């Protein structure tokens, strides 16, 4: 019921690509692994190269597909590491059952992503805020147009360099558009699984941001308006609350949000310090709008894996410019945050987050 | 702007597959419609033989569903006519569908012309058995090699075409029963559901194999803390009834973001309403409306509406417990059976229509 690392089949590369945007430059090597009604066949790291698809594959039709996303950093030591990958192959399964995907062995796909990367070691940048990105998928592969259980699948691995997301070397702030007419999910919906599907639909929406001056989309939800997440980033916001007390607080998992691995991690660092409250609860348009007039709103950010955290400076909502004073207040949190994960990240700190390859 | 028929190449099969038992969706003809879109524009539109496609890993098709597709069927009349029905509401609707997706435009009139030439050249794979038909499944997807989350500079048009038999079995329409269950969404207010994009499906198989756990055949989408009755699988509900007010009507969900705007759907509104008999609306639909309705005998039939079955009558829902018997075939299916009559009349070239297109 899971192909095994063990069983691993390598076929090196004839012509290797030379070392050098996201997402556009792909390293000599990526993971295929099959599986049919003989379950899941043998992996195998092969060079990079194209997919053949049946023209009538339920990948293409019915949107049978599922990603993940996480990334490996090589620290001064020159080794590399992944951050909390066990969080990312947990998603990926649940992703799985949610489109009647085959199951599979977390730790089988694992080790098989570290065989892939430790062959493709050369590739891993090791400038400041540098990374390796990796880009696990899963597609069912019918050869039928029937809506139904694919007895056919492909999981692939691919895997792509990185440099710094902010350019500068420092946090640089978005604007966000804000308007309910968008909706990115619903509960009782599939929001809360890193389905293809869900992100397709905001590729209009994120232009709208930018004809309107934005950077990101700011997702609302509800008759409420409550903030979901930023992009595809989750929403944390650092602030002294109504009973007079200074919290950080993020949406609950209650279906509509990306369960982000960041996410975790900024509640985990926070809970750990035992400084502030660190909370899972709703918040809305209003509660933020009243907070800001107040003057108790410290620090807005997005939290994801590609910028790791966010900070946010504008939000424009009902037609009407709301400044956000993240970047007036250091951004304190903002910044503690990016060095504590950095020093993690790139070995600094020993810390069982970190997966070596 | 456009690609254009008139610029169609033609490569014909030299390894033509031996023809057939029709299970829908897995027998294909010998070629298929492919045109590409990059910065350059449209590329030339070709007929090709049936073969796989090659796709980048990074294609943005497989990663953020940038992926729409339709369907629709060519009749084979009495006078061997092959015809295809309203397909201009078809192109309407994928191009809607493409704009919502930020996947090229194209000139609906040439993607016509285009598989009126395709199924012209399959024209022997269309089946001519009584209820049989050919399926056209025409398909865009985002095809840029790069995993941003963004409009791509590339993009594939395919057309692959499936001969298919009668839905029901002897002829004899055969009713469904159906699995309500409010904590199935299927779609939302502000959400894309009134789009054929591929994302929109995916999510419903887990839901279809809890039908078939629980002895129904269908999903009955429930929608709003009332329970709005949607679709049908996939296809559109429709209600015939007499309504509180003591008016016979026939009534389906309105197309206001949850609901796709079927052509079958349209067809059977406009029918109707041609024939001025009873009240014809679009309203939301409650199941505590119908529990009510079927209590007080109000209820004559309940069916579903689409390409596949083009009428399907509703005999059973299986609301959380309480199992709801649909006297649909008790009441002949009177409305069902005189909408299926007219559309094969129609469809099978036995009465000339505005509605026909000739291939
Ligand atoms: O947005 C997220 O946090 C998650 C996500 C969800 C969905 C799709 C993609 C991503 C993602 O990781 N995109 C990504 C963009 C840019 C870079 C980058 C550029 C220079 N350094 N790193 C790294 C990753
Ligand atoms: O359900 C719909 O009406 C639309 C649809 C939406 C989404 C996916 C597929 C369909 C569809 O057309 N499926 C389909 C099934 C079976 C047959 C058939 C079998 C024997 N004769 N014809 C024809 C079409
Ligand atoms: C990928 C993603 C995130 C962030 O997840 P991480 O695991 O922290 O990278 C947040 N929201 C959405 C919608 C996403 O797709
Ligand atoms: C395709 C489809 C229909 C029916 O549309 P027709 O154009 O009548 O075939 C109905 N509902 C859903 C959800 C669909 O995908
Ligand atoms: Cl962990
Ligand atoms: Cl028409």
């Amino acid at each position: 019921s899971s192909f095994k690392a063990a069983d691993l089949q390598l076929e090196m590369t004839q012509k290797p690509h030379k070392k050098p945007v996201f997402g556009k430059t792909f390293t000599d090597h990526m993971l295929m692994v099959e599986w049919n009604d003989k379950g899941w066949g043998q992996p195998r790291i092969q060079p990079f190269q194209n997919l053949t698809l049946h023209p009538a594959s339920s990948s293409l039709h019915y949107s049978l597909q599922l990603f993940e996303g996480m990334k490996a950093f090589k620290g001064k030591d020159q080794q590399v590491r992944l951050f909390r990958p066990w969080l990312n192959m947990d998603r990926m399964l649940r992703s799985a059952m949610r489109l009647c995907l085959p199951s599979f062995d977390k730790l089988e796909l694992l080790e098989c992503i570290r065989r892939l990367i430790e062959v493709d070691k050369d590739w891993v940048p090791d400038a400041a805020g540098t990374s390796l990105y990796v880009r696990p998928v899963l597609i069912g592969n019918e050869p039928s147009l029937g809506v139904s259980q694919p007895t056919r699948a492909l999981l692939f691995v691919i895997l792509c360099p990185v440099g710094a997301y902010f350019p500068g070397g420092s946090v640089t702030p978005v604007s966000l558009l804000a308007d309910p007419a968008f909706i990115r999910a619903w509960v009782g919906g599939v929001g809360n699984y890193k389905l293809g599907g869900n992100y397709g639909p905001t590729v209009l929406v994120q232009q709208e941001a930018l004809k309107r001056g934005c950077e990101q989309v700011l997702w609302l939800y509800g008759p409420d308006h409550q903030l979901t997440e930023v992009g595809t980033m989750n929403i944390f916001v650092y602030w002294t609350h109504e009973d007079g007390v200074l919290e950080l607080v993020t949406p609950p998992l209650n279906g509509v949000i990306l369960p982000g691995v960041v996410r975790q991690s900024l509640l985990d660092m926070a809970q750990t310090w035992g400084e502030f409250r660190v909370v899972e609860r709703t918040i809305t348009m209003k509660q933020l709008l009243r907070a800001l007039e107040e003057g108790r709103v410290r620090e807005v950010f997005g939290s994801g894996t590609a910028c790791q955290v966010c900070p946010v400076h504008r939000i424009l909502y009902k037609d009407r410019n709301l400044h956000i004073p993240t970047m007036e207040n250091g951004p304190e949190l903002i910044l503690r945050f990016q060095k504590e994960l950095k020093e993690i990240q790139y070995g600094i700190r020993a810390h069982e987050w970190m997966f070596p390859v």
